């Protein structure tokens, strides 16, 4: 190693420290010359690498969303994901990626609830330790976030997460618990939001007390982006390193005047901090050899290969979940007459929104997916829309025809098209533009000139449409058709064939930014889906892909209910009453409401798939891959059956977790109220049986061994053991049940395997002692109770405990 | 009247608001001209008005020092010291003055101890208020500092005054009550110091529940320079401004992301900041017609006329205090034969240093005072020199020795450069002061927030005589000085930390060199700015070397050959000055031997003192004749003069004790910030209240001077109510040569109260001019709640204890001459003004 952290902390002087503790920029740490100190890139995030631009963004693998992976119950796969996303990582010059992410579901309706893992503690944990895992493997840093109760995110900046210690401790922390325990993550990223009264970025008990005297961990933590919000309690009570660049909380000015004042931090507290940001220089550096990482190195798309495309559809294709399937609908044979209908069938939502999405090498839409498969071209028609607003106007724009001269061409300008006599040019391929990272030698106010032309496929109405932060107007032949802003639109007739001249006049954001102009064939709702049922009934089998998309679901805003938009029920039930064998694929991160479900003799949970997410779709539909996903979420009938249903909101600044220790598949048993489907469920094409075939609990560790069997004689598949605790005879209250283990075990026709589980008590059978600010192992009987599923228990066994044990840290 | 402070509170945007917060630069408030809200400029200082920057200053009245100001005893004359202080003020096209200064010498040391008015929070309550009464009834806003408990200058930003509530409230909140109470200032200024542990620009305690909530005062507080420490504690807890500008706690960015994530301040928080910046907005803006400031308006000398002048003298030779007076030495008559001695005697030495000074229209020194008087030469001889560096040479030097000691080329030029010497200069400007103070120093090419930038200062300077010449260099930043184009002195490389630069830039480097008389040599100087390593500045100096021992030897020798030797000696604006304090309370270098060696050749030496505060005078038992005169301003040479002649008879009264040695004073092993902390352990004790209470005797008490007559007083009324005290007092000036004025002094004492008290506390005064056999009644009339109340600090309240009570009516604190008593029969308790 070339690079010492004592002796270099030795050496800085105070204004060089003072530089260490924010970034440069959005995603840069500071370089210090004098000392071989390089800045280290960071990168969004987790499912795939986005690299230093999201306008203009260099195009990268596009991975499954978090509850997609998770539903994999896939340790191994996981793992092989996040060493897949360093390599993506690299190929983007980025030291450390910013994921994987694993706050908790507590409610459906998070609008980051698609992006981590699991309501369950366990399986997120297992799975976000793995993706650590893989990504450290290859030399690259992961950022375990956000830490900790970002659950939603109404007001987030601001929202109090009231948390009693005892569901702090066994749901919200769990996971990062986990995640160091095994995993020892080079960061963590703070949350935005507070803990009982105290930002997250500044509680010492989060990030001193728990994070380095109990646990022992030795990362550096960083705020979320502008997740900072005092200058001296922040550095003084554990928060490593603010971003973005530059700084505002840690001036050279406001920390050395604090220093110099005896107002709250020491130089002490500093060197703690520098201390921590040299670690994780350290790590970038020592692992440099590994990964050829170049400092403020070039982005690439050298990741795009065959073998990225192969394994993004593998992991896709294993997140899949199979709801249900009836009279052996699927799967699909390659001669079956289908038509495919509905609103995801030809769209791209590969996502969900903000933070965690990225341009693409190219996503497989569900259809393409399906004309890939059969090797010819699908009946379709659309069915209904279902868009929150008006895109694909850049996606559809342009003599030549090529896939060069595809979209529009944006030229910035100093000054407005009202007054310019006559600086950076860019070819636009997507109608949002957005331009919050976008930066010039000519500007900190700047002007667009947006234009093309686009020409209409069909005879009719299309409906135009512009929002803008916050000024702009939209010409269409040169008259004016249209002037964060709402979505405004207009409805022009126009004439297959003819070229028409799109230009928009756009002003920046104090007129940072960003602008979307889209055009849509208008349809006759109605009409349309008389037209698919119609359609339906004329084909042997009907695939309606349908579901929300990353507008629905996206950073910054929650859902304000849990309905499939638009006129999606409508259309389903008109296509299922004119032929009872279609298939349902639906794409979402976190559940809907199926009110037709009872007439729904086939359902596919796909999620939000990634690049490869339309072959994936295809590859579970004609048995390709045997489905062999099972629900990392409770999906409940109804809104108001889920545990926050009340207290889902930040109001007057809070947000009370009301059913403390009660989440996900913990309330739904406690209460036994019956969900559309339960965690832990995924259907096959094939059946399993199992069995615990040994078992044996010492003082201190429990031994499980299962055999598992493919009884069918036709597929191949795949089956996750399910393997959960419950005390029978406790002083506590406590969930009905827990996971605490899972395997995942391939098997032929006929063929059995034995899969082994061992744990240690600690780890099965503890509660958290709220009065005694402990766990406890507590002396008595319990149940470990293996299956498919959280209700689909296959076999289960007893044990006593004698021995007592209070304990805390890892 | 137009200006509507609820109207514009209501349309101001979130933005504008927040820029309402902070000052703009080092001296002006935010112009909101969509609003009609001016910009408001503010300038430094309690003696006199600076104006807009240090370096290169427009000239300007200074007044004598604040412990002088008290000293004359004068509520009248400091309401008139106060209406002139407002017309300089207007000259400046300043609408704010930064003062007056009322922190408390609780100790000797403090560094802008000079700067203060009083240990007795009776008199400095008084003075400020009369000060403050002067400068706002001409419509120029006070603002009285700081507060609190800035009580020396040892690591003040950090220092953590510890101390009792009771001492708290009874000596160092007690001359802003008075202020508050009697004179409203439209603001006042935070400390930069802590009060038992909080920052006091933080201290919800002074800034809101004293401030707001018990005495309902309704000014604006801004920060000292610097002094704000946190953006939302500083905004929750009550500093509505923050100064300078730009901003560093209350940027746009870091206040409305403190709103908007919850953390710590709301809206009604920036509001109730906004609203009370507002009201001293409107206070300038409703007093435009009768004070025609100018928006961002030139600074001139207009002020500069007989009648300030005049004034000035007056102020400065009420403020002098004579101390000892044998054999009738005093007054001087204009045919005495006599030579001026003293290391002070051509010493210009107007005020204390720091940003209570400036520059002046001129400043006439004893000497001059002396020769002013006689009209004609005087002998003279220093004696000795004092100085705690070397500065005096862009006083002496020339732009070009060819053409004549001209205005336009007497001085030194100084060139300002973006890069080092080793292009065009951006500014150029002819230096006549040798300490170039840049701290305010602003400019377009000078970034605010890094002060970045080069200096070569050139001349040429011709000595007057044969013999060493010692040089001298000074910084904060970097400077190398050449003469003739050698090296001559190094303050580039191995810097070592001095007093320079409120004691942040470095110790004096100098050299040595023997020079021909007439001959010219090449001065250059190169500097680097702070950032080099705020701007900061430096001094490059020249003095002529002199034999220690033999300059004592002619000293004394001369002193033999005349009737009468002047002996002018003291301190100066360098070894009292804001930013360090005092190490001892000795007179510097050879002054005590001088002192020694001309009494004993010359008993009949008047010796007269310039210091702030007391100095050891360890030859006293010797000096028959001594006269304390403070820092008098641009007067200070004629007023001496005055006294000295009897042209005005001595009449000032001392501010402070004067005890014999510095080991006696209360502070002496808690005057230094240890730990980041200051114990206040003599509590309420402080200054003659310590003293009298260990019967300490002093070498001169608090209220002592002496006159060039004898007076007598007798109480011929006194009258108590339920309510209020009435004393009358019969003052008779029982000699037959002079007129002149006494100081009667009113003092009370708990005679049996349960709680220790002081032996007695000043609670009234009141100045009386009386002609030969002259008679004259005065009337003292007071509440008695503030009379003769303690602050009960464990009921946190004042209180009026039954029992007996004594008043002690005199001259000074040790020279009572009447009392009467009184008995309180019913209790009183109490909270406010």
């Amino acid at each position: 190693s070339k690079f010492d952290v004592e002796q270099l902390l030795s050496e800085l002087n105070q204004d060089e420290k003072i530089s260490l503790l924010s970034a440069v920029d959005f995603w840069h740490t500071k370089k210090i010359e004098r000392l071989g100190i390089p800045a280290v890139r960071v990168s969004d995030g987790p499912n795939g690498i986005r690299g230093t631009k999201f306008f203009d963004g260099v195009p990268s693998g596009c991975f499954p969303n978090g509850t997609g992976l998770a539903s994999t119950f896939d340790r191994d796969l996981l793992e092989t994901a996040g060493k897949l996303m360093a390599k993506e990582s690299i190929a983007k010059n980025a030291a450390v990626i910013l994921g994987p992410t694993t706050n908790m579901q507590r409610g459906p309706l998070g609008g980051r609830g698609f992006e981590s893992f699991s309501e369950d503690p366990y399986l997120a944990g297992m799975a976000t330790s793995s993706v650590v895992k893989g990504m450290q493997g290859e030399g690259i840093a992961a950022t375990v976030k956000h830490f900790v109760c970002n659950d939603l995110e109404d007001q987030r900046f601001s929202s109090n997460s009231i948390v009693s210690e005892r569901a702090l401790r066994e749901i919200y922390l769990e996971p990062f618990r986990l995640a160091v325990k095994h995993a020892n993550p080079v960061c963590i990223m703070t949350a935005y939001n507070k803990v009982n009264g105290e930002h997250c970025s500044q509680s010492k008990k989060l990030l001193i007390d728990i994070l380095r005297d109990e646990w022992k961990w030795d990362g550096m933590l960083m705020s979320d982006w502008f997740g900072t919000y005092t200058t001296a309690a922040a550095i003084k009570n554990g928060l490593d390193i603010e971003f973005p660049g530059p700084t505002r909380w840690r001036t050279r000015a406001l920390v050395s005047h604090s220093l110099n004042s005896r107002e709250q931090i020491t130089t002490e507290d500093v060197d703690d901090r520098v201390r921590q940001v040299l670690k994780m220089i350290k790590f970038v550096v020592d692992n440099l050899e590994k990964t050829g990482i170049v400092e403020n190195g070039p982005e690439s798309t050298s990741n795009n290969t065959k073998e990225t495309s192969d394994l993004l559809r593998k992991i896709a294709a294993d997140s899949i979940v199979l709801l249900k399937n009836k009279n052996n609908i699927l799967p699909l044979k390659k001669e079956d007459n289908i038509i495919v209908i509905g609103p995801n069938a030809k769209a791209k939502t590969s996502s969900g929104g903000g933070s965690a999405s990225m341009n693409s090498y190219y996503v497989v839409s569900p259809y393409e997916g399906i004309v890939n498969k059969l090797g010819k071209e699908v009946d379709y028609t659309v069915g209904a829309y279902s868009h929150k607003s008006i895109g694909g106007l850049a996606e559809s724009s342009l003599k030549p025809a090529d896939a060069e001269n595809s979209g529009l061409i944006a030229k910035f300008y100093s000054n407005p098209v009202e007054e310019r006599s006559d600086f950076h040019v860019t070819k636009v391929n997507r109608s949002n533009v957005h331009l919050f990272d976008f930066k010039h030698e000519k500007v900190d106010y700047f002007f667009v000139t947006l234009t093309g032309q686009y020409v209409p496929q069909e005879d009719g109405d299309y409906i135009f449409s512009l929002q803008v932060y916050g000024s702009g107007l939209f010409y269409l032949n040169d008259e004016l058709i249209i002037d964060g802003t709402k979505e405004r639109t207009k409805k022009l007739t126009l004439k297959k064939g003819q070229v028409y001249n799109v230009r928009v006049e756009y002003g920046s954001g104090p007129t940072a930014g960003g602008f979307q102009a889209g055009v849509i064939k208008a349809i006759d709702d109605d009409e349309e889906i008389r037209n698919a049922a119609e359609l339906a009934a004329k084909h042997d089998k009907a695939v309606l892909i349908i579901g929300l998309n990353g507008e629905w679901e996206t950073e910054g805003y929650d859902r304000e209910n849990m309905d499939l938009p638009k006129r999606t029920n409508e259309l389903v039930r008109a296509v299922l009453k004119a032929n009872p064998n279609t298939v349902i694929v639906n794409q979402s991160g976190t559940p809907v409401e199926f009110p037709w479900l009872e007439d729904a003799n086939a359902l596919v949970q796909a999620w939000y798939g990634g690049n490869e997410l339309g072959n994936a779709i295809a590859d579970v539909l004609y048995g390709d891959v045997v489905p062999n996903g099972k629900l990392s979420l409770s999906w409940p009938f109804k809104l108001q059956d889920n545990p926050a249903f009340l207290n889902f909101k930040t109001e007057f600044g809070r947000v009370i977790y009301g059913e403390d220790i009660f989440v996900g598949y913990r309330y739904y048993e406690k209460l036994q109220r019956k969900v559309a489907f339960p965690f832990g469920y995924g259907l096959s094409y094939t059946t399993f049986e199992l069995d615990i075939s040994d078992f044996k609990v010492t003082d201190d560790k429990i031994a499980i061994s299962v055999d598992v069997k493919n009884t069918g004689d036709k597929f191949a598949g795949s089956e996750v053991v399910q393997v959960y605790f419950s005390a029978l005879n406790s002083k506590v209250s406590r969930p009905v049940k827990e996971l605490k283990g899972f395997e995942k075990v391939h098997l032929e026709p006929g063929e059995k395997k034995t899969v082994n589980i061992d744990l240690e008590l600690k780890d099965a059978i503890s509660y958290f002692n709220e009065e005694l600010g402990k766990w406890h192992v507590e002396a008595g009987e319990y149940l470990v109770s293996v299956g498919t599923s959280s209700d689909d228990i296959l076999s289960v066994k007893e044990f006593k405990v004698e021995k007592e044990l209070y304990w805390k840290g890892l």
